[PDB]
């Protein structure tokens, strides 16, 4: 296939704006149906209504409901939308031509679009006993990664799928695998990166609309919608809301490469923001049935709300011991020192931990302190001068080399600097050095995850994590901390 | 009934230190059973065992299991008590004789408590679907009380109790009924505060340790255990674990008096601490199945996860004008004045949303800046003095007459303060005054709900909201701010 694989490079080339929210197909496990509100009236028709019900889509489109699933149904329909919001909708069941149907449905510019899932009976009270098993677990965790290693482990007992993947998003858009529980004799994903780049800007919305994304099969051949375009508006139809959308292929080849055919991911919303994403996969292919969706959906949302909680305590709990930790270093900040700045060189240790880095480098006249992981003492004199040039009191850098052109050269020692110094004439501040992040990632040919460690590997070159508020906090505490008695020795 | 009477006033003179862990009788609505753990001999059994099965308990006592259920029923306890930690336990059902039960298993103090629920059939897939419907309006809520709405509303349309009240506990213990969901033609409790000796500290470390505490009658005879006194230990059995627990008469007094007789109370539980609790009443008896059980014990779970996610945002969310508020105070500290107090009094607005109060007094040399509702200012000025004796930076006290023994003269204007100074010489300082918590609280003969309003409101006298510790250091911070430009003026 010359042509298709000449066809598919064009894709790649083009990922990051290709329109995903209007693929113009779906999946094949489902038909979909446009419905004008006041009259039901059939607008666009899926491709594989002729397949299943034996109706050609030609002519179908054009006339009402009840000539493709029957007068009761039509009726049925016509109650359930009529003017309910489609927010809290009970399970509907259907059985036309000896099939079986769940209807889901909302609302898209001004059009019913209605979802007809199939149900196979091959596919199909402990449930409820489960769920109160689940949430006794989840609330029994102390810390993060326990929470997280309960999470997978209950989310793959539940579902049975092959591997149960928990990504974060970090500050830059980067994504890290936290959590995994995979079935024996299969690769090992845990503290991998990938970059932005994998996931759209495009998807990363829909994720953040959509609790929960299935894939129930990689090698899936898309069905069109017939007509392309909706004959209301002239413009093709809006499937950000549709669980029966058709998948990219892009992401197809990329689950392909990765083993995977069936893929089930329940979105992480905190705050209105996307934390992250719990991802599962299958070998073989695998339908979810609508008792194990709300479940899932109910994981979510629980744990969105446990992390959210534990994250804020544990923001608490660490900012505790700035506090105590600022308030420790001004006692020692007037204890018998010439200088405000030659305490803090007695307690080193002490002084990284308020922030959080590796090396500090206390400087005073000709003459400096180099403590921890720290540049050479030559590049930390010359990296001062430019570095208080700006006059800033506190200055914050997670990416020197971008704007320190000759800080290239210590990227793995100190990528991130934090800034402290006095309006008096005299060479003084303390430096704190961040590394690359780089360095504490240890992680064992076009779409694969091999390779976008590669991509995460060049794009954070020379990036630490970023310096939090807290920690320029505690930086400008200590600034003024060190002002006060630096300029209470101006009156003696 | 002058002997009952005469000794149920006994209780009501000691009721903060009444065993009620250790009540010696059960609830009628099941039997309850002490088994040793290797051989399950039966060592104490209630005295509804003869109503029930028909078995005689005076010689019952010192048997096996097997001679009360039966030899299969014993061999299925035998196999689910077989070293399992009674953590997580499917829903067991028995039938002997033609009455169905549901067995409960617990441990306590190297004793297997078994507990036989009663299921009436006359009391015996939606319940699935309704938990998803429940946690999206759940995690759709914006506000706290939009969230105390929206729960009393979910969890009264799920049990149909007559009365559903959310009670939040303060800082110094006592009760506050902050959401209520009632059915019509029933008496309002939305705004009522109970004092901390309404439920004592027995009740409050079993309602932590316990999610949910029902008593389907409250006039109901207490069904005593024969033997009283355990074999093995020669005491009385530990019943802080089980459902099938007496009540304490007082309570089933209070609840008759407030005319209800089923009762079922999910415990919300933060960081190990008893944030509230979820009380739904009813006035006609009310059996709840496990159906219904585990449906409720999610909810405090839920609810308990999503307050403590929902309490530290807004703690998050208001120190952070805090920290504008004094970083924009900070600017106005050194704009045109000639001492630095002065500056402040141009924005006495600013000055109180910063800790939150009601009234501000700025003091220099001999004259005083009254701002908002505030003592006289002959009282703020003697005020001062004894305020400033002890030497503090800031002094803070939500109980001003306990230490300030002419402070009652204000209680209801200024009953909880706030300091600042400087060590110069000359008089200085700003003071915060915070109102009587009783002036904001308006609610619409022994144990009664409008009795234990008196008692709160007499208990609660002179005492205002306690300084959060963001309003003492936003006060501690403008304390330094304000030293820092104080003191520098020295040197001009
Ligand atoms: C520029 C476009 C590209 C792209 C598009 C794309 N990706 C997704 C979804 C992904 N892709 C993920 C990539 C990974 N990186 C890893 O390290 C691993 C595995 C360890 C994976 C799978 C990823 C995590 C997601 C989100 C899935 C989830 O769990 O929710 C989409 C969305 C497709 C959809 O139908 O939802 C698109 C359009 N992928 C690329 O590789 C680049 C070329
Ligand atoms: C000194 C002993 C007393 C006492 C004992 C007692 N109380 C409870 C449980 C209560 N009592 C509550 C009191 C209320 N105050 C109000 O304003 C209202 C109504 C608006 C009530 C009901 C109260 C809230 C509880 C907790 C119930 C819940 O919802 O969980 C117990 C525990 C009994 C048990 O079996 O659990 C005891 C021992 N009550 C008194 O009034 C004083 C004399």
């Amino acid at each position: 296939s010359q042509l298709d694989k000449d066809a598919f490079e064009v894709l790649l080339a083009n990922c990051a704006d290709e329109p995903i929210q209007f693929p113009g197909a779906i999946q094949p496990h489902g038909l979909l149906f446009t419905l004008k509100e006041p009259e039901l009236t059939i607008l666009q028709v899926s491709a594989n209504v002729q397949s299943v019900l034996g109706k050609v889509p030609d002519q179908l489109a054009g006339q009402t409901l009840d000539c493709v699933l029957g007068a009761g149904w039509a009726e049925v329909i016509r109650s359930t939308s009529a003017n309910d919001s489609l927010v809290d909708v009970p399970r509907l069941l259907m059985s036309v031509e000896g099939v079986e149907f769940e209807a889901l449905l909302h609302r898209s510019q001004e059009a019913l679009v209605l979802e007809l899932e199939i149900q196979d009976k091959a596919a199909q009270s402990e449930r409820t006993g489960n769920m109160g098993r689940m949430l006794r677990q989840l609330h029994a965790a102390a810390d993060l990664q326990t929470l997280y290693e309960v999470s997978v482990r209950e989310i793959q007992r539940m579902t049975g799928y092959d591997r149960v993947l928990i990504y974060r998003f970090e500050e830059e858009g980067h994504g890290q695998v936290i959590a995994e529980a995979s079935a024996p004799a299969m690769e090992l994903f845990n503290g991998l990166f990938f970059p932005a780049s994998d996931i759209p800007e495009q998807a990363r919305e829909l994720y953040r609309r959509n609790w929960l994304r299935i894939i129930p099969d990689a090698n899936y051949t898309p069905v069109p919608l017939v007509p392309q375009l909706r004959p209301d508006t002239q413009q093709q139809l809006d499937l950000s809301f549709s669980t029966l959308r058709s998948v990219s292929p892009i992401h197809c080849q990329y689950m392909k490469n990765m083993g995977v055919l069936s893929s089930m991911s329940v979105s992480l919303i905190q705050g209105g923001k996307l934390w992250g994403l719990i991802s599962c996969g299958h070998r073989t292919p695998l339908y979810v049935s609508h008792e194990l969706r709300s479940a899932c959906q109910a994981i979510g949302q629980v744990l969105s709300l446990q992390i959210s909680a534990m994250e804020a305590l544990e923001v608490s709990r660490q900012r505790e011991t700035k506090i105590q930790t600022l308030q420790q270093l001004h006692q020692m900040m007037a204890t018998s020192d010439t200088d405000v700045f030659d305490g803090l060189a007695q307690q080193p240790q002490l002084l990284m931990d308020l922030v959080g880095a590796t090396g500090v480098a206390i400087i005073e006249d000709r003459q400096t302190h180099c403590y921890g992981n720290c540049p050479e003492p030559s590049d930390i004199r010359a990296l001062h001068t430019w570095m208080m040039a700006g006059g800033e009191p506190v200055y914050a850098s997670h990416h020197l080399s971008s704007v320190y052109p000759p800080g290239e050269a210590y990227q793995t020692l100190a990528s991130g600097v934090l800034a402290m110094s006095l309006p008096k004439p005299v060479d003084n501040g303390v430096i704190w050095f961040r590394p690359e992040v780089k360095q504490s990632v240890q992680w064992s040919l076009r779409l694969q995850p091999r390779t976008s460690f590669e991509i995460w590997k060049v794009e954070m070159t020379g990036i630490a994590t970023k310096w939090s508020h807290g920690d320029v906090f505690a930086a400008n505490d200590l600034r003024r901390s060190a002002l006060e008695n630096d300029l209470a020795r101006q009156v003696s």
